[PDB]
This record gives structure tokens, sequence and C-alpha cells, in this order.
């Protein structure tokens, strides 16, 4: 009944299946629950010297469900441990799940602010819930206490949730998605000078799609002489390369200070070009690094691993940088060079018309690809990842000559879902790809950040390699970087 | 040592190996040699009740080498039947071939123009050669009497070659591709009251790519209010989805009258978007249409029928139109209905994450597939031609959602070459593809003419059927019509 007895049996449930997670898929280098499923990240915060990271999290099995916090804490953002559950759906305003949030430092009180959902009526897609933002508190950094609703929406508001808070002017600043009476996805603001009494403040922003019917996990945050909002809209129509995932996340640049209307000066961007990026958050590092966490899957796409008892992985944490001309450059965090092991260094590899087997165990590993772009005239050159021996299964990353693209095809990746993501090939004489695979996953950061693609895969092979291939002409490989990335977790 | 004695000794070689083709590549209603290597189409003419169409044969093996004319002749651009060889290299002038021509109607005689090849030096690429324009005559129509030497190009021009001739104001124009002293490709006019003795009339066409070092196959000619010069360009560097073949076939249209310069009002065009489409030829249809026939491959391509003692095939003759804003509506020749036999009608197939057997034989058919893009919105989907029961080879022709392209890729096709050719989808709620498959083929008309893609497949599967396929959402054909199309020859 009480939520320490709750938490407890959730514990028990994820240990009791944490003996039937097969290796295959499981991360060796990103954040995963011991078993069960888990979605976005929630109430990151670097606290009491450490980073902490919650989590949508099924503790029962490997489907969504009833929504718990679990949590992992880290010192450098990389070593990550599993912690025991921090909430459990408990009281009447979040008895269908502690839904997303984040955490804040209350005067020496680490306190995380999260939407309690409960149904009042379930009709599939009709179905009529209700959703409040609520506070709970710790003292220890793993036991919190529920201290009751802090925000209830205007009345015909139902969609209202995954709120983002943050001190400023000496007051608290939350941010929430929205659905409105005319079914539009909204962001909006409210404030407080002392985190239970709240007031509207403004509809921070708005897309000019009409289709947009909810915004989820807004983060509003300053970055140089900016503000960035970051969220994840729902109703956006795929349009060529873009918005090809079932639901986007992306940011939106512009001027804002109190008393004043968020003025776009970039309109809303994806922030990964990807299948698996969704529900993104940020948090503040110790040295004021602006860092970005989101879920590594999409709702709706088959995930193999629950096969396997467990299902969600978090992206790497990304550095977040304005460029002159306002668009966000993306980066790994430096932390992870801390996992590096045996290191390989090939320079000058040129193919035509040709494979070749890089002999590279590609089941945790790390790569920087630098392409002549010039002198790389195939009509499809790059590398095969994930691959088995036999070439027959692989991760396809290339340039298309024709497209003037870089694809990231997993139509033969394994089990799962086919098709490809792309970016548009910068402009300059070359390409770099910085590639890490874990044992369900490949993320790509393209020359100084310009561009992300991250997308899951679901290897069969016993054995993983990489393979350079160049079609209908030549790949010029300047300089190929490996090293095998280490378990964070020992 | 007599051309006669040369073209019986030719004649044997050809029916010699006839007896080794195999019908796995042999095209069932394209123009062939019975044996030997095959290119560029010749001598295009609607000629006492009949079409004539020669080509650059080389009858003694299936690669190219001492080139001869072959000669196929038809009553209905449809029902093509082998004759003996026309022309082989006997003179000084073209002792190592008989390169690309034309033919007119000198007042009743079947009149040949065409390169005489020798070699000066052999030196590869460096070789140095000799090339003037020569005229033959036939009374009969199949046998032929050089008449010599009529057109020697000036002192340090070396490629002069690919003579097209018509008649205009009581006198003849030629035009022929040249490399000139700066080694630039040129399209010159020369004219002639007597078609013995020739005199340079202008500069007619230069590209502006000062890389274009030749224009092979110049054929000059009024449609509509408009000239329209067809070419075959070397040196244009592949750019995006532009001049992808080894080398380029295509059109520029304009204004013209003599006196004048060609002044262009639409700009070099490919003829055909696929992989193996060169050195078109027209000719002037018994009802005025304007028709174009060329050599379905590509220089330089892995040619699979090699193997079989034979190589080279022609297209489909195809209509040429203006469009109101002058690009070439390109359509099949209607007399090709003629071949059709078992007909199949399939209305409304909806596709969503599945793959359909039509189990529908593809050796040799006709397919009309008119497919709503609106509601087809799937990543890929489209249709498997000439595909393996078991579905592992194919040549793919589908909508890509995200580039909004219609794609042949012809990767798992068989032998040979892999990767993509492709067209922008047309600005229209539906896309029509009429699709012509033969033994070692594939022709797509898009819509109404707007575009073509024609390229070879080596398919080595016993059975070939076809799918249709959706990936990552649906495909909606609102109708699928088919034809077996029977052979050509009987
Ligand atoms: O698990 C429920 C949570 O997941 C989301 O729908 C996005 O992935 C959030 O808007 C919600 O708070
Ligand atoms: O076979 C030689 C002939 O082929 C071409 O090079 C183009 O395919 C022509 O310019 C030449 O007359």
């Amino acid at each position: 009944g009480s939520m320490k007895n709750l938490i407890a049996e959730a514990n028990q449930a994820v240990e009791q299946f944490a003996g039937q997670v097969k290796a295959r898929y499981y991360p060796a280098y990103h954040i995963a629950a011991k078993s069960g499923w888990i979605n976005d990240p929630n109430g990151l915060i670097y606290f009491n010297n450490q980073y902490h990271v919650f989590f949508q999290h099924h503790p029962y099995n490997e489907q969504w469900g009833k929504i718990h916090w679990g949590h992992v804490v880290s010192d450098d953002l990389v070593h990550w441990r599993n912690l025991p559950i921090a909430l459990a759906p408990s009281q009447e305003y979040d008895k269908d799940g502690c839904f997303s949030g984040c955490a804040i430092d209350d005067n020496g009180v680490l306190t995380l602010i999260y939407t309690g959902h409960v149904v009042l009526k379930e009709a599939g897609d009709k179905s009529v819930f209700k959703q409040v933002q609520c506070l709970a508190t710790s003292k220890d950094g793993i036991h919190f206490e529920k201290q009751g609703v802090i925000v209830t929406p205007p009345e015909g508001i139902m969609h209202f949730r995954d709120p983002k808070v943050w001190r400023q002017d000496d007051q608290w600043y939350m941010v929430v998605g929205v659905n409105d009476h005319d079914n539009t996805g909204q962001v909006w603001l409210y404030h407080s000078q002392d985190l239970y009494h709240w007031q509207f403040v403004q509809v921070l922003a708005k897309m000019a799609d009409p289709n947009v019917y909810m915004l989820e996990c807004p983060d509003f945050f300053p970055l140089g002489d900016k503000y960035v909002l970051t969220c994840s809209p729902q109703g956006m129509k795929a349009n060529g390369y873009h918005y090809r995932n079932r639901y986007q996340s992306g940011y939106i640049v512009g001027d804002w200070q109190p008393g004043s209307a968020f003025t776009i000066t970039q309109d809303f961007t994806e922030l990964d070009f990807g299948h698996d990026y969704y529900a993104p958050q940020t948090l503040i590092s110790h040295d004021q690094r602006r860092i970005v966490i989101a879920w590594m899957d999409m709702w709706d796409s088959v995930m193999p691993s629950q096969a396997d008892k467990w299902a969600g992985v978090l992206t790497l944490p990304r550095t977040l940088m304005l460029s002159s001309n306002n668009k966000l450059l993306i980066n790994p965090i430096t932390e992870l060079k801390s996992l590096r092991g045996i290191q390989k260094k090939i320079t000058s590899i040129n193919l035509s018309n040709a494979i070749q087997d890089l002999q590279l165990d590609s089941m945790q590993c790390e790569l920087i690809l630098k392409i002549d772009l010039t002198n790389s005239d195939a009509e499809r050159a790059g590398i095969a990842l994930s691959a088995s021996p036999d070439g027959k299964q692989s991760t396809l990353l290339y340039v298309d000559n024709q497209a003037q693209r870089v694809i990231l095809d997993r139509t033969y990746s394994g089990e799962g879902m086919v098709g490809y993501r792309s970016v548009a090939l910068p402009a300059d004489k070359f390409l770099t790809l910085h590639i890490f695979i874990d044992h369900s996953s490949v993320e790509v950061f393209v020359n100084e950040g310009q561009a992300t693609l991250t997308s899951r895969i679901y290897p069969t092979s016993e054995k993983r390699t990489l393979f350079l291939f160049a079609e209908n002409g030549a790949l010029r490989v300047e300089q190929l970087d490996y090293w095998q990335i280490k378990n964070m977790r020992g």
C-alpha cells in the first residue's frame, strides 16, 4: 500500500527478471534498467557531486505499464550504476503512473517535480485521464517522499505534462506540454516563489503547423545570447527527409527575458536525423556544459529486446553549443574517452568497386572515420557496421553521391525495422563520422556536431566485424581511428 | 578481299556462333545480332515501305572489334527480321571500321553516309586514327557499294564522326561530332548540293562545360516550332542525380533556320535517367512521328551476355513530342501493342509493411502500374521486377518518399552491375509506370512521357515473377495492367 512497500515489490520484480536478460542487445555503456521497460529520461541533475538520471520505468515486464521512476547515478556522466526505484504510483493523483518530470535543488533538498497520471475512463486512444504536476523530496538521494499536487490544469485541458523547472530572478519557472482547447500542441510557462503555488505566465511556444496536437517534454534554457526550447512534437507529417519518425524531437532558438514573448530566430529543427531519438532532457554539468540525454527508441517500433525480458535505452549524453548561425552543434561528452581500450589507427585506405573486412570487433566500439568527399566519387561508399563475417547482415553507413547525403540503412541490420535515415553532406572537403556502436545501437556525430544520426539495430550474428565498401567508383578514407569501449558498469 | 567476300565471311561467323546463344538474356522483342557484338543504331530510315535499322556490329566475337553495319528490317517498327551484314571494313579509308552514320533517300537510291575509321598508330587511348565521312549505295536494300570519301576534316582535327544528313531547301545538311583544336566537343554543320562535295557552314553547338571533349552521334531535326539537337557528350562529370552513366545522351531545344545561330531555349537535358541509354538516332515514320532508337547498353559496363557469345541490344523505338515548356515527352510507339498476349487486370491493391507475389511471369511482359502518391506514404513502396520466387533476387522499381524520387535499383537483379538510377516524382496525384521487361532489360515510361529509365538486368533464376512491396507505411496501386509480350521474330 505505502510507496516504500510498492518500491520494494518493484525492485524485487526487476531483480527477479534480471537473470533472464541476454547480453546480445543489452547495452555495455548506455543506461538501461537491470530488466523490464524504460522510456523517457527524467530528473536530470548535478546534485551533491553526482549526476542523477531517472527514467520512465515499468518494473513488472518488458512492456510499457504503471510507470515508476528508475534511477542511475554517476560521478562522471559515464560510469552509471543502477539504484533502487525512486517513485512508484501510490496516490489518487499518480495511481496510473509517475509520468515525466525534472529535478531541482531546493536549498539542499533534492526535489522531483513530475506529472501524476490517472485514467478516469478506459477507451483506448479515446481514454479520459487526469494529469497534474506533483512534488517529491529526498534527504539522501535514494528514498523519496511525495508532497502532493502543485499544479492543476484549466477546465477542459487534459494533456498537461512533462514539467521542467529552473531557478531565475529569485523565483521558479516551469514549462509544461499542453493540448489546448482547439487541439493544438503548446508549451505553457508557469512561475512560483515557493514550488507549491504556481501562476500561469504565458503560452511560451506553439508551432505554425495546425496538425501538431501535443508538444511533449519541453526544456527551456539559455545558450549563449539566446534561449533554446527543446520539445517532442506529435502530429508533424513526414515530408521528404523531414520528420520521418512516428514522433519528433527538436529545438527552437530565439530571444526571451521575463515579461517578453519568446521571439523565434531559428524555427523547429530536428535534434537527431536517425530512427531512435525521443523525449530529450538537459542538465548543466559541474563545468557549466549544457548536456542532453534522450530515449534511444521510438514509440510503436518493433523492439526485439522484449524477447529478453527488457527494453529501453538512453542515448549517450551530448553537449549543446550555438553555432554563429544559431544552430546546435551536438558532440559526445569528453568523459566517454575514459571507456576507451585497445586503440587501432589505419591511415589512407582506398577502395574502388570492392569490399574489405577490417577484422575489428563491432560489439562495443568507437570509430572516427574521416572521408575525402572530393575523391570519394563512388555512387555508394562507406562502412558496414555490426556486420556478420559473411557480409550478409550489416548496418550501412555511407556517402550516397547521387543524393549527396550520408545514409544510415538498417534494412540488413538483423531483427526488427528496415529502411534508412539521412543527413545532407556537410559543405566541407572532409566528412568526419564519429561512430559509437553498442550491442543494439549506432550513434553518428557528423563533422563538428553539425548533425547526428541515432538508430537501434538488433544483429543476430555471433561475431560482429566492420567492412569498408565502394560501389561504382572510389572511397578515400584519410584516417580510421578505432577503440574497443569498456562496459561502463565494470 | 572484296567487300562481297568480307560480308560472306562475317555472315558465316555470325551464323556459326548463333547456335551457342542462350535465351536467358537474349531479347524476345528488342534488336540484337543473331550472335556477336552490337553497339550504336545507324542508318535509321523509312524506305520503300519498310523500316531499316542498321547498327555497329562485330561479327567475329561478342566484344567490340573491326566494326561492320548489321541490318534488320520491319514493316511496323516492331517485327524486326535479321538481314545479312550491309557494310564490312574493306578500303584504306574504313579499314578498322565502318563507324556510325545515317541513311537518306537519294532520288530512289538508299544511300548510307558513315564514318570510315583507320588506326594510323596503335597507342591505346593515345592511338592516332583518321575519321572521314564516306558514302555507299544500294539498289535492292540488302547489297551496298562503297562510293568513297565525301568529307575530310581540317588539319589537326582527328575525332570527326557520326554524320546525320537530311534534305532541306533543295540541298543536303550534315551534322558531325568533333573534338576541336582546344579539346572541346562540338557539332559542326556542313552542306552539299550533290552529296559528294561538302562545305563547312557553322559550329552548330558546343557545351558551356569546358571538360566536354566530344559530342558523339548528333541528330538535328525540327519538332513543332523548334529545332532539337540530340547528342552523346563525353567528359560531363557525374553531379548528384545528373550524368551518372560513363557517357551521356541528351537533347538541346532551340531556334534555327539556315544562315542563323542555333539559339538555345532549353539547355542539355538527359534523354533517359537509367543505366543503359547511349548514341540515340531518330527517323520520321510513315505518319510523320519523330522516332528515337538508342543502344540499350553503356561503354565499360560488365556485360554478362558475353559468356553466351553475343552482346548489345537496342532500346524500344520511342516517339518524341515537345511539351508546352519545350521538354521532350517520350512514349513507346503504339505498334508494340501488336505484341500483347494474355492480359491480366488487377484494381485497387493496398499493401502496408508487406510483400505480395503477383504470380505473373516476368520473362517478357508489359505493365501499366498506376500509383496513388498521396496515399502511398511508405518510406519505400513499388514492384520487384524479374524476381526469383524466394524474393532474394529482383529489380526494384519504387517510390522513395524520403528522396521523393522513383528508384530503379539493380543491386539484387542478378549478374553484373549494382546500384540505382532515379527521376524526381512528377507533380501529379498519380504516378503511372509503363514498364517493358525483356530477358535482360527494363524500360520505364513515367506519366505522359515526362521521363524514362532504361537499365540492363541479368537475372539468374529459372522462374521470374513480380512482387509488390510496402516498407514503413502504405502502397496504394489504383490499377495494374499486365500483358505477356510475344517474341517479335515468331
Ligand atoms: O511514460 C509517459 C511519458 O512519456 C511521454 O509520453 C513521452 O515519451 C511523456 O510525455 C510522458 O510523461
Ligand atoms: O563503334 C564506334 C562508334 O561508336 C561511338 O563511339 C558511340 O557509341 C560512335 O561515336 C562511333 O561512330
